[PDB]
């Protein structure tokens, strides 16, 4: 199934499947995952559009440690091989973290090329001071593996759904301490740089289509900050989904996809 291309001097592994016209829709996992995080959208995907699902450097089958990177290079080796390929016009689909790479891909290349994007549960307020603290708790050497068991359980809450307990489990392997302190580090200084991703698609010189799809901070203020954000910014959209986890995509993979098609004819 998968395959791999030299992209910006490293090795973009992902996968291209269907052949209908329009827009392309383009997979982006959250950090110290691969497009495994997008099997279960696979199929409601692939028979609406084109789709090409795609790792981040360092995260596709080959392991070996890569040399320093952040935002930059995740949206840079992402527009590479959609270049490669010849892909015009494309919709990002993001897990967490890896919105704010989307992001700066609409923001490099403009509303025409990146008509919408589609960010899946990803923090819209400021970083909450828990959240800081597994920040740098993934980048201590010595206890790492705990914020990350922290991080996950959060994520995880008390689902019995399988496929996100197998993903976690195991389908995740193969990382360490190199990537999530990576993932520390780059996130925690998006959120400080940007304050939190909602001030950064107000910075987008031309907002394109956004729309936040997640389930998992609680229900409250959390969808009023939405509908103030919705009220005054007609390009954004949100969906709040019934699921118990921060992996919507894996969850309900249906449902994301529909929400994702749906996004798509809008623009
Ligand atoms: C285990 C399976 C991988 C899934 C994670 C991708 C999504 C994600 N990664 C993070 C990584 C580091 C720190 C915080 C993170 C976070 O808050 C996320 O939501």
């Amino acid at each position: 199934m998968i395959t791999t291309k030299t992209v910006n001097g490293v090795q973009i592994a992902f996968d291209d499947q269907g052949h209908e016209p329009g827009p392309v829709f383009v997979t982006l996992s959250g950090w110290a995952h691969d497009l495994r995080a997008y099997d279960g959208m696979l199929p409601y995907l692939r028979a609406a559009q084109r789709t090409v699902r795609v790792c981040w450097r360092g995260h596709g089958p080959d392991r070996n440690l890569v040399g320093d990177f952040g935002i930059d290079e995740m949206a840079a080796d992402t527009i590479g091989l959609l270049d490669a390929l010849e892909v015009d016009s494309f919709v990002p689909i993001a897990h967490s973290h890896g919105g704010w790479a989307a992001l700066e891909i609409a923001d490099r290349l403009g509303a025409q090329r990146v008509p919408a994007v589609m960010i899946l549960d990803l923090i819209m307020t400021p970083a909450p001071r828990e959240f800081v603290a597994a920040l740098h708790g993934i980048q201590d050497p010595e206890r790492w593996k705990e914020g990350r068991d922290g991080l996950v359980q959060s994520w995880l809450a008390g689902t019995t759904n399988q496929a996100v307990l197998d993903h976690v489990r195991y389908d995740s392997g193969g990382h360490g301490f190199d990537m999530w302190a990576r993932a520390g580090r780059v996130i925690d200084e998006a959120y400080r740089t940007w304050g939190s991703p909602m001030r950064r698609m107000e910075a987008l010189a031309e907002p394109c289509a956004i729309r936040h799809v997640f389930s998992h901070p609680k229900i409250g203020e959390y969808d009023a900050l939405h509908d103030d954000f919705a009220a005054r910014h007609p390009w954004f959209s949100y969906r709040r989904l019934g699921g118990e986890t921060a992996f919507p995509g894996i969850e309900l993979p249906q449902q994301v996809a529909a929400e994702a098609i749906d996004l798509l004819a809008g623009a």
